[PDB]
């Protein structure tokens, strides 16, 4: 039960893009440690972003200044990545890491229109 | 780029079994928040324990009374697991949540044999 395939979303080469990840349902004996935005490909997964409720907040190449949390909150790992292309096509990886209840991971599919 | 250790391992029926899973070097920037112990069996993951440095260790079912941490650190969430059962085969999950680096994880596939 770790593992919750979302929404599969569908942008434009130049636009940007809302990639949702939400926490639901939010139970206080449940504690948020982190959340984590990875790109799956080919096989292999690769760190994005990272937000954590007392760390801040991660982004790491080539995503700066292109990913950006919007409402950056322990239930809430939504994201906007900026100015699609061809190559942000693929999978990703949404992870929440939970204790004492373990991670749950969404997974949303997106497809990049010309 | 998230996964750092692709390794296996083999063990008998009933014997136990040492699960190795360890972090290093962590760089003085990296910050670990948690560590977490997967089961990937037949395209479906599932929480089996859980070390968090603030919060403490968490054994989830049916792992309670088998799996077991020998020396639960930051850079350590080496298990044992006793009582292998044929349906243990498989491939297990070690990941570590660390600010501002993200998940590295570690995949070992444990065989079982008679």
């Amino acid at each position: 039960q770790v593992v919750q395939v979302n929404d599969s979303m569908y942008g434009f080469i130049g636009t940007d893009v809302v990639l949702h990840c939400s926490f639901a349902n939010p139970l206080p004996s449940v504690k948020i440690t982190q959340v984590t935005w990875q790109k799956a490909s080919n096989g292999s997964k690769q760190n994005m972003a990272i937000y954590n409720p007392t760390m801040g907040v991660s982004v790491l190449p080539p995503y700066e200044k292109r990913v950006e949390f919007l409402r950056p909150s322990f239930i809430d790992g939504t994201i906007r990545l900026s100015g699609l292309e061809l190559e942000d096509e693929g999978m990703y990886i949404c992870e929440f890491a939970t204790f004492p209840t373990g991670n749950r991971e969404s997974q949303l599919n997106l497809t990049v229109m010309a």
